[PDB]
């Protein structure tokens, strides 16, 4: 547990994170994928041994002693808005269980289902609110990683709003 558990946001590649573990925005088949998933594959390829897991779940695989939590958000191209929302909330709840089980003091996390799984919609607020619902009861320092300058400002505002 962190002495004063916090949320922060950084605009940079999550493969360069300064946290005790990382959450991959994984596909269900444990494939290298694109975006965050391909950066994670290049940095921690050993963590993709038996990383396949269903939508709405998280599966942790160690790269050395460094934990990679593979979290599979829904692809909103394939899911209804209702069932996709349920699966996206569930994936973050499994991330909070894994972060707790590992006993880490810090975790690097991307916004699940906001890139090529977004079904072409802006899901910043939907994804970030499910992240908060899951992670608020954990005592890890959470550092959210993003790539877009306007998203950084909006995530930072949402964090500061709760204080
Ligand atoms: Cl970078
Ligand atoms: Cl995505
Ligand atoms: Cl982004």
């Amino acid at each position: 547990g962190a002495m004063a558990p916090s949320y922060r946001v950084k605009r940079m590649d999550i493969a360069k994170n300064d946290e005790e573990c990382v959450v991959n925005a994984a596909n269900p088949r444990g494939l290298p994928g694109d975006g965050v998933c391909k950066a994670v594959y290049k940095k921690w390829p050993e963590s993709f041994k038996n990383s396949a897991t269903p939508v709405g779940t998280a599966k942790t695989v160690m790269c050395g002693t460094y934990p990679v939590i593979h979290a599979v958000g829904p692809n909103f191209s394939n899911y209804t808005e209702s069932e996709g929302d349920r699966e996206l909330a569930a994936a973050y709840r499994e991330v909070a269980k894994e972060v707790t089980r590992l006993g880490v003091n810090s975790v690097a996390i991307p916004l699940l289902s906001t890139g090529v799984y977004s079904g072409g919609k802006d899901r910043l607020t939907q994804s970030l609110n499910h992240l908060f619902t899951a992670m608020d009861s954990t005592d890890a320092d959470v550092v959210i990683y993003c790539r877009d300058k306007e998203w950084e400002k909006k995530i930072s505002e949402a964090i500061q709003m709760r204080t």
